[PDB]
């Protein structure tokens, strides 16, 4: 007949009050006949189903269009509750005076936007304007505030609420809005964003690094937020706008504060909305999958909430992971040192900048593929811009002839069937099994000669040996060394997607920025480390010491596999093994610079040139020539050594090594003159003493799972990041860096 008190049992509102007054008859604290329940302080009366039924006025018509609108664009039900949370609930705001904050209600009438919400204060009416008396503001909030704060608040909230236009929605117009957490009434009827920012896979799309899916949460984002796991809706809706804001403005740190203006949704729902987007958010800042990079946060306000466990962190090596590690650190608030045994930061990465118009790297200075890459984030950050590898890379002969474009491909044909068939042939072999890449390669070449009957020409073969000395290059060892079974493990991971690049510029710009202003020790090369006390003591090879309640080591694999730091208690016999399983390979670079780019009429303006072995024997020997200006003005060419190529160039000096390059560029140019070089550098990596290495690969008998064991923390208080630590990323500075992202996030837990 008529009641007074809510449809659901349990409910929490004593007196229900009708939100609506869409009817002439609307029962405003009576009794209607059926009390309908959205949630614990919001409800509406039977008689504003002035809506639902045909017969009845101004309410059937709206009503109706809403209902097509919401068939059609999203894969939710229609019903008038639906209706009600979509089109005619009132608005919640809060204060944004910083002193005050209170959450007030807004009259039916008015339309939330974020002009609205980053400008509302206690008072105002559907006009903005500051009130005068400031008294507003001390007049307590509606009690259905309080609860919604209380986990049983979102148990009895009867539909998931779902967001008004996402700055997250251009991104995914692929998926129905409501799978995604946003309205199906959908009014929008991105650029400038940098192409290489992708943060959503495309429904039903394949491994390409660093993808979330929109639609689906993580298992770590589960443990974190167990709530979610029946209706993930609400959750993937925030996580999603704070992706898409984070990469429209990856120059300054995304606060709640920021994000609160862009969470548009009607009802004390937003109340929910805008508490989880808080803590969604310090637990992405924590996983350095937003605020990160080098990005630098000021003197007072860090990017987590101040702790008071007085937390510390020595990290040992200022290479890239060391620098992301202690940036991190020292961004969210902890106290980072970091001990560096050379006399310079960055590690692997170092850059000539020497050379009159350009900057050469000694080490790292490519990016493979930047889609997702946090390298092409920190270039965004820096305002830098990479340049692309063109496609055309000529193979030149010595003597000078250049090899027909068809040879070049066809051998890289056959040379990646050989590939093939290894990883058909390990399909089924233990690691007890396992047998050298090299060794496998030319027993499967050697057979398919003696079944099929094909000879192939001198050239032939020796483009042959160009392509594997590509692989050896990649590997960083002859191929005799590296495992059949692994060699290509972490190929098994989705992978960076997109640009292969020059780093114009250099590395050393983003390393430099990463450093800017922490605590960097150099000349202080660690000799041991002992964390059998309450403290980690950190001593120096001269003696000094350092305490610490955790410990960060990014010292190079060769120099874990020499133990030049002394661990008490020991590494464990497994983390040794690990270790031992990986190999350090190595290559080094040559630079050249000439008075003028004699190159040019042959080379035509690509990015680089090949250089054909004439023999096995000189398989790595400057195999591929930079041009190490993309503006073709300058006149530095670039070149590497790899493989069987490494070991030969020990007993030759720097000179010496020179004048076999040269000796090389003269074969190839045999049809004309080069001129003699004017500044050069030869690089010696594999003695250097505390690097002794290019990048780890996995040897004969190991496991891809060495990086994943490496990386094990020990009893929470020893932690390892670095390239040879990085599972899915073995080599790269990338790899290295997302290690140090990767350690600073556990580190930060505790
Ligand atoms: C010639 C060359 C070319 C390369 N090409 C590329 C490329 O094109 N693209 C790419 O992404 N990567 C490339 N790499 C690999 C990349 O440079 C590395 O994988 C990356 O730098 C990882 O380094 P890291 O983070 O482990 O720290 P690292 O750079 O390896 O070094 C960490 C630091 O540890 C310090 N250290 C060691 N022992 C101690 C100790 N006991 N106490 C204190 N400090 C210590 C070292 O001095 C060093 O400064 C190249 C490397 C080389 C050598
Ligand atoms: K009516
Ligand atoms: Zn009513
Ligand atoms: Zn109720
Ligand atoms: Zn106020």
């Amino acid at each position: 007949k008529k009641y007074r008190k809510c449809e659901k049992a349990g409910c929490t509102a004593t007196c229900p009050v009708c939100f609506a007054s869409a009817s002439e008859r609307c029962a405003k604290n009576g009794y209607t006949s059926r009390w309908y329940h959205l949630s614990c302080g919001e409800h509406f009366c039977n008689e504003c189903f002035d809506h639902y039924y045909r017969s009845h006025k101004d309410g059937y018509d709206k009503y109706t269009t809403w209902k097509k609108i919401w068939t059609s664009n999203g894969k939710t039900e229609p019903s008038p509750k639906a209706f009600m949370a979509d089109q005619q609930l009132p608005y919640w705001v809060q204060c944004t005076k910083p002193e005050c904050r209170k959450w007030r209600q807004l009259t039916k009438e008015i339309q939330l936007t974020p002009q609205i919400a980053k400008t509302y204060r206690c008072g105002m009416k559907p006009n903005t304007a500051k009130p005068e008396t400031s008294d507003h503001c001390s007049l307590p909030e509606d009690l259905r505030v309080l609860e919604v704060s209380n986990h049983w608040w979102y148990s009895m909230l009867i539909l998931p609420p779902l967001l008004k236009d996402s700055v997250a929605a251009p991104l995914l117009s692929a998926y129905y809005p409501d799978c995604v957490g946003m309205s199906p009434s959908c009014t929008s009827t991105v650029p400038g964003m940098n192409r290489y920012f992708q943060p959503f896979y495309q429904p039903n799309e394949c491994g390409k690094a660093l993808c979330v899916r929109p639609d689906v949460m993580e298992l770590d984002e589960l443990y974190e937020f167990p709530e979610y796991s029946r209706d993930p809706t609400m959750y993937l809706a925030l996580r999603n706008l704070i992706l898409a804001l984070w990469y429209t403005n990856c120059k300054e740190a995304l606060t709640p504060q920021k994000c609160i203006p862009h969470i548009i949704v009607r009802g004390l729902v937003r109340i929910r909305c805008v508490q989880e987007v808080e803590r969604i958010l310090y637990f992405m800042t924590r996983k350095g999958l937003i605020n990160t990079g080098v990005l630098s946060v000021g003197a007072d306000q860090y990017l987590l909430p101040k702790d008071y466990h007085n937390k510390s962190v020595i990290i040992i090596g200022a290479g890239p992971a060391g620098l992301a590690a202690a940036r991190q650190l020292h961004n969210f608030g902890i106290k980072v040192t970091v001990l560096e045994a050379k006399d310079r930061i960055g590690g692997r990465v170092w850059d000539d900048k020497s050379f009159k118009g350009v900057t050469v790297g000694r080490g790292a200075q490519i990016v493979n593929g930047c889609i997702n890459n946090p390298v092409a984030l920190m270039c965004e950050q820096l305002g830098i811009s990479m340049h692309k590898f063109g496609e055309r890379c000529d193979l030149i002969q010595e003597g000078g002839r250049i090899t027909d474009p068809t040879i070049d491909k066809r051998m890289d044909f056959h040379f990646n069937a050989l590939l093939d068939v290894v990883s058909e042939w390990r399909k089924d072999k233990t690691q007890l099994q396992d047998v050298p890449l090299g060794e496998k390669i030319e027993e499967i070449y050697k057979a398919f000669i003696k079944e099929s009957g094909i000879q192939f020409s001198e050239l032939e073969g020796q483009v042959l040996q160009f392509h594997l000395s590509n692989l050896e290059y990649a590997c960083g060892s002859n191929l005799h060394q590296v495992s059949a079974r692994s060699w290509d493990h972490n190929e098994f991971f989705a992978q960076f997607a997109g640009d292969h690049t020059l780093l114009t510029p250099g590395y050393s710009v983003i390393i430099e920025k990463l450093a800017e202003g922490l605590d960097i020790q150099l000349k202080s090369p660690v000799q041991c480390i002992d964390y059998s006390g309450d403290e980690v003591q950190v001593t120096t090879t001269d003696g000094t010491g350092y305490s610490a309640q955790k410990v960060l080591v990014t010292v190079p694999l060769a120099l874990l596999q020499k133990g030049a730091i002394q661990f008490n208690p020991p590494l464990s016999e497994k983390k040794m093994k690990a270790i031992n399983s990986l190999g350090a390979g190595i290559i080094e670079k040559i630079a050249l610079q000439f008075p003028y780019r004699f190159w040019d009429s042959k080379v035509q303006g690509a990015d680089f040139f090949g250089h054909v072995p004439p023999s096995a024997s000189k398989r790595g020997l400057f195999a591929v020539f930079y041009d190490m200006d993309p503006q073709k003005k300058h006149s530095v060419l670039m070149s590497v050594i790899a493989g069987e190529a490494v070991a030969s160039v020990r007993t030759l000096d720097d000179k010496q090594v020179l004048q076999q390059c040269m000796a090389t560029l003269r074969e190839l140019f045999k049809e004309q003159e080069v001129p003699d070089p004017t500044k050069y550098f030869v690089t010696r990596w594999s003695t250097d003493p505390w690097i002794q290495m290019a990048y780890s690969f996995v040897k004969t008998g190991g496991s891809g799972e060495a990086y994943d064991i490496i990386a094990e923390d020990i009893q929470g208080t020893v932690f390892f990041a670095g390239e040879a630590t990085n599972r899915h990323f073995p080599q790269t500075v990338t790899g290295a860096y997302l290690s140090g992202v990767r350690e600073a996030s556990k580190i930060a837990a505790f």
